[PDB]
């Protein structure tokens, strides 16, 4: 069955500021993301080439929950979009081994995002 795993969007978190809770999404194929803004000023947004072939871009208003159904396997990475810049990013990993997390560990992006990014990474490891 297809669940559905929610997402919050903070000023403040454990890992710092303006952050995705968690950062990290482990989902199969048919499931849901809610994305849940706790403060006011986030929203959600796909990257651009930063999803799997096949997804669809998406781009969500500032302070509504989102729900994005995930369908192909792979890696997505999302953000927030007035708050990139800061490292307000989120990864979700749909099915096993997503062969574009080898592009989206390279791909140019900001600084703070690479920290975040690897540290995800690091810890999903
Ligand atoms: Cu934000």
């Amino acid at each position: 069955a297809s669940e559905n795993i929610e997402v919050h969007m903070l000023n403040k978190g454990a890992e710092g500021a303006m952050v995705f809770e968690p950062a990290y999404i482990k989902a199969n194929p048919g499931d849901t993301v809610t994305f849940i803004p706790v403060d006011k000023g986030h929203n959600v947004e796909s990257i651009k080439d930063m999803i799997p072939e096949g997804a669809e871009k998406f781009k969500s208003k500032i302070n509504e929950n989102y729900v994005l159904t995930v369908t192909q396997p792979g890696a997505y990475l999302v953000k927030c979009t007035p708050h990139y810049a800061m490292g307000m990013i989120a990864l979700i990993a749909v099915g096993d081994s997503p062969a574009n997390l080898d592009q989206i560990v390279s791909a140019k992006k900001p600084k703070i995002v690479q920290e975040r990014l690897e540290k995800v990474i690091a810890s999903a490891k």
